[PDB]
């Protein structure tokens, strides 16, 4: 009944949906939230070719704009499972079932947790995984940012708009982030570093965070320092629970595809951040999405 | 002396160059012509995520804009060859030589010729491979477009701005173009079709084209019909002459890569339309470019 159902309306899904709709495939695009995916949790995007710098939620709106005029059917849905019935597939959401000849899984990735004490307790109250969401709550605070990748370092630079200082705590002595971003952080006067360190405990009063205990990974030295907020950027986990049974995931839970976005299962493709891969960017999301869309067209044509 | 040299400044090269420069790689971007590649020969781009519709040369300018501020060194060059000297590579242009640790080949593809009589003779004078370049010379003419793919059909739709009529001659009875574009052509009153036909001869007076002879591929029926211009869109050939010796090309001349944009030769990558692949779009150009850029960074880091 659908030719293709795309699950997730971040940039990979949105590109896939634009491409399938342009091939006049009967196209359903399911999204649990706001179109844009991670781009809506991104302050400034500088490396999407075509735009010099653009705010994440604006790029999200621009990518979403044409979809309805192309005849993509946009619908709310949280997908909880997928069943392979051979020559069609069923997709289960909270309240619905959808039958389709093909599926493109574009559900992305989620913030990895520290799994330390205080992290859950202070969730609403000092602990954050999203600087554009929460930064303004931390005006004039000493902010801590955990991680040494692109997100940690970019989000620390963004947060300097609000905080008195932002400290980046990284578990080695060399950042993973792109050098251009490293350099901007090195030069920014409101950015401090705690190198070779990991957080051990987030502590507070029963209302909000007050301090963090951490440890040096070369010496075991333990320090406790006051902070008013902590933003955590220690990597990603896959958003793929709805296929855990199906035999298309690696040991960490990422969806395995070949180079044409194909899983094990004929007619189920996966694109973007949810796939097993190293390089997670909007460029490769868009690329993957277009490729899967063309593979779904051919699969459905042949069916 | 360069960390990376990218050859060609279409969207794949431009994305690669943006990414390498952001990793602070000493980056040279060589282009024989105008930045933009094929996008500058494209009238309206509707399927680049982020833009609802944009003229090709404008998207070209937007992609080129940030490169110099990122420290990409933009230079004129027609590359004629590449030598692998093990731990560095040399690139030869008309007048220069460049030494680099890595190379990303982003030189794209060129219009395939019909290789029929009149095609060369009327090159300047009725025969064209570029509608945005030449269309306005054909105002009120009966224009012929050869091919049944995305280019033929889109470029025929564009040309209806100028011609009295545009006829699309395709060698089968079903177009290859995206269905949305097929449908727009079917509905457009100024588009006619000559199905199941191939051109045999382009004829004219010693000044300009006047007629085309063609043949029906199911019956052998031969027809000659008057036209004032012919635009040819019968597919692509690789632009890779400068590596023909090197053992990285297939029998048709496309550059073979794995899924990380790697050739046989360590430190030489290839991206975008020049690669052996099926799906040639700006989305997959940009994707390939970003991936190669990250692979070049790692290669150079390890060297
Ligand atoms: C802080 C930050 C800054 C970044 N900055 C950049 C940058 O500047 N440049 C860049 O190239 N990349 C950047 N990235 C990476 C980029 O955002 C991602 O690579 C990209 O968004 C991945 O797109 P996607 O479509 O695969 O997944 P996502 O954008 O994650 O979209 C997945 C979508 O699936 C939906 N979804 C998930 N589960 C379900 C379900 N069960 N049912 C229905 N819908 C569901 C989600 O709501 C989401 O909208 C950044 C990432 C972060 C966190
Ligand atoms: C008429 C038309 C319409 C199109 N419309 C669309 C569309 O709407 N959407 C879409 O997604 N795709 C479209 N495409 C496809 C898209 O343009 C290409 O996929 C894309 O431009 C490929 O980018 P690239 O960087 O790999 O190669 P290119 O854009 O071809 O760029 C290659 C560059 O290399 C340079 N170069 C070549 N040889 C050398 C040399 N020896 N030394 C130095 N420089 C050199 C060239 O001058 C060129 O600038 C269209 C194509 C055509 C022809
Ligand atoms: N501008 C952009 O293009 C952009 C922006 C944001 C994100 N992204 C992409 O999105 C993907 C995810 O990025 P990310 O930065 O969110 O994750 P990431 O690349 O996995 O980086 C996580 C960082 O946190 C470190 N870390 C992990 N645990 C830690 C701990 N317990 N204490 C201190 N530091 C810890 C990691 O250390 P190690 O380095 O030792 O592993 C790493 O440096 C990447 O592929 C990235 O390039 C891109
Ligand atoms: N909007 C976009 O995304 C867009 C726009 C333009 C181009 N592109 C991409 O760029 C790539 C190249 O596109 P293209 O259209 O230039 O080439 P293409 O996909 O190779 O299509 C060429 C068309 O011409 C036909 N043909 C070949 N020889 C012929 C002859 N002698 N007489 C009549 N018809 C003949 C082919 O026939 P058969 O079909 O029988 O082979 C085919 O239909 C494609 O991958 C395409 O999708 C994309």
């Amino acid at each position: 009944k659908y030719d293709v159902v795309i699950i997730g309306s971040g940039p990979a899904g949105m590109t896939a949906a634009m491409y399938t709709a342009r091939s006049e495939m009967k196209t359903l695009l399911l999204e649990r939230g706001v179109p844009g995916g991670q781009m809506n949790n991104t302050a400034e995007i500088e490396n999407y070719p075509g735009y010099e710098t653009i705010m994440g939620p604006e790029l999200s709106m621009k990518m979403a704009e044409p979809l309805e005029g192309l005849g993509v059917e946009n619908a709310y849905g949280f997908v909880t499972g997928i069943e392979d019935h051979g020559d069609y597939k069923k997709i289960i959401t909270e309240d619905d079932e959808f039958i389709t000849k093909s599926i493109i899984i574009a559900t992305g990735a989620n913030h990895r947790k520290l799994e330390i004490p205080g992290e859950e307790e202070y969730g609403a109250r000092g602990v954050s995984y999203c600087a554009v969401c929460d930064g303004a709550f931390f005006r004039n605070q000493e902010i801590l940012v955990i991680g040494g990748g692109d997100s940690a370092v970019e989000e620390a630079l963004y947060l300097t708009r609000f905080g008195q200082s932002v400290t980046i705590m990284h578990r080695r002595d060399k950042l993973r982030a792109q050098e251009i971003i490293q350099q901007r952080a090195f030069k920014e006067e409101k950015i401090n570093f705690i190198w070779d360190s990991v957080p051990m405990e987030i502590k507070g009063d029963d209302k909000k965070i007050q301090s963090v205990v951490y440890k040096n990974v070369k010496t075991g030295e333990v320090t406790e320092k006051a902070f008013g907020g902590i933003f955590i950027y220690v990597g990603l986990d896959p958003v793929a629970e709805f296929v855990s049974d199906l035999g298309i995931t690696d040991e960490a839970g990422w969806i395995i595809t070949d180079d044409h976005m194909r899983t094990n299962i004929p007619g189920i493709f996966a694109v973007g951040d949810v796939r097993q891969k190293d390089f997670r960017q909007i460029t490769t999301a868009v690329g993957d999405g277009a490729q899967a869309a063309q593979e779904a067209y051919k699969f459905v044509v042949e069916l």
